[PDB]
């Protein structure tokens, strides 16, 4: 039993993982095949961030000006492409270690892991959300850009996130694999800003359904309630709404402990309504909204990969 | 800028990991050179756990007994020893895979990564601390024994920890990797107490001095403090006492932020007697001690 923030296994996406060098800048890329992946601002000189003609500056460079180090090896760029705000460099080598693959763009509220690099060298792994106003809370230092997220199935790993830069408040935004923002965003220095975050309400019934199961009860009342009289308290403490396939999501954490979704929902109606009391549920002060139902099913069943 | 519960890449460990099957049981190993580390309940029945006389239940079983499987392949177990609480079992192959490494015993405090692994393969990674009381609060389900604790050294593996059994309150148990017990605890199903858990002082300022330098400032004062002040203070709340050598671990961070160990440690006091007033700090409502100095230097200077 307990229950932890769990991350996958990284092994597969640290053997993807380099070194690309353009001029000055330093940055990571993804090395799938014979393609490496990197944001497209290591193109950038600090003063071409703050208004970059990235077409412009890219037509300038040819492929010698690109250093891809892949650990002790160096590899031998032989093209260099731009779709959407990643650079695409072709490589004389395919990555023996590039694992079975997908690029997949995830919805708000979907979770994975992220392997925060720097130079090259894998250097930590942790898990984070897809807020639902498309920024990730997440722990990123100048250089880490490159970084990946990913999720794995079995042993199928599915990137869904790449590092490009900080907002305000201390937040992360980034892109799929294609090069499009999760976001309203533009990988410029210029003043941006998220927008006004919200609770990952379904979320939030997972890891209730988590406390259930490893003996956390004192929040279960004797009540119900209807999920249109639900979804308006929690549109009023700025929860996400409860849809009827969130619902679904949710069935088999609910036949496992025989609760009905729609009674864990008055259960959260209440804790919104009535706060904590400073109790805590699984050690935390604080409605956790970072494990999605699959996570939580994961993580109670023993899944591997 | 921000700052996350991070661990270590799982790369190395990964692979390392292999199953191990004594006639029904099934668990995980450590597959390091040309031997696998394992606990050495592998070899009790539903039953003998109860009240294992390990030496009598392993004179019972032989080399053929113990089927070792490393990803698909299976390997040839060539001899068996028992140290202290874990099973030392010699395979007729050395893991290609094994990264450089050292077996450490770490104290309390101290952090480390967990790759929670069933039937051998890696199920997921996580950070966690080793209490005072030799406890980990980490998630560990049944086939979870052989799981590892690690922490990574530029390339360097020190394992620490390996997993054998749950307590009473949700709170896990293990071994370092000579087989010695973190605590008071024995592999036996008999009920057991890990006794009243502290909070790690040293941590809780590292932590502070992390929210500090990622602007969560608030709870700054230009208070002081003395350290037997403070110890006084902390003892009543069920924290660690606060030592010299504590003093000096936290000094690269008071000097990277200006703040004396003692100002931020009077802030604490306040913290502890006044609350939080609902407010959060990193986001959480509570005081998290599961960060070493060290651990709060590396993900804000990116090593
Ligand atoms: C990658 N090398 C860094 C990683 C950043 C820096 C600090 N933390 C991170 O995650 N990325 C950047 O430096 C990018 C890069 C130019 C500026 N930038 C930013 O992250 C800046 N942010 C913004 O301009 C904002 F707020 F709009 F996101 C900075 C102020 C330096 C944090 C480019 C191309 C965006
Ligand atoms: C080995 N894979 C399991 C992993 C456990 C089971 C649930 N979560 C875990 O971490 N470990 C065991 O089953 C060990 C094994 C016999 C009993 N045991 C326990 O963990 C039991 N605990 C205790 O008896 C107590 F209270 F002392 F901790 C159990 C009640 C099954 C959790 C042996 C040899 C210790």
């Amino acid at each position: 039993s307990g229950f932890r923030k769990m991350a996958f296994p990284s092994g597969k996406v640290e053997g993807c993982m380099v070194q690309v060098i353009c001029g000055t800048t330093t940055l990571n890329g993804l090395w799938l095949d014979d393609v490496v992946y990197c944001p497209r601002h290591v193109i950038c000189t600090s003063e071409d961030m703050l208004n970059p003609n990235y077409e412009d500056l890219l037509i300038r460079k040819s492929n010698h000006n690109f250093l891809v180090q892949a650990g002790n090896v160096q590899l031998r760029v032989i093209g260099h492409s731009m779709q959407n705000c990643v650079l695409k460099l072709k490589v004389d080598t395919a990555n023996p270690k590039t694992p079975k693959y997908k690029f997949v763009r995830i919805q708000p509220g979907q979770t994975f892991s992220v392997l925060a690099c720097y130079n090259g060298s894998p250097s930590g792994v942790y898990q984070c959300a897809m807020r639902p106003n498309f920024t990730i809370k997440g722990s990123f230092l100048n250089g880490s850009c490159g970084s990946v997220g990913f999720n794995i199935d079995y042993d199928c790993v599915s990137f869904c996130y790449m590092h490009h830069m900080e907002l305000p408040t201390g937040v992360h935004a980034g892109t799929d694999l294609e090069g499009n923002f999760y976001g309203p965003f533009v990988d410029r220095q210029t003043a941006q800003a998220a927008g006004t975050d919200t609770t990952i309400t379904v979320n939030v019934l997972a890891w209730l359904y988590a406390a259930v199961i490893n003996g956390d009860r004192w929040f279960l009342n004797r009540f119900t309630t209807t999920l249109n009289d639900f979804n308006l308290v929690a549109m009023k403490y700025n929860y996400e709404p409860l849809t009827q396939d969130h619902v679904d999501i949710l069935g088999p954490l609910s036949a496992q402990t025989g609760i009905a979704v729609l009674d864990m929902c008055a259960s959260l109606k209440e804790l919104l309504q009535n706060g904590m009391n400073g109790r805590t549920i699984l050690g935390s002060a604080l409605l956790e909204d970072e494990f999605t139902p699959f996570d939580v099913v994961r993580q109670c069943s023993g899944v591997t990969f």
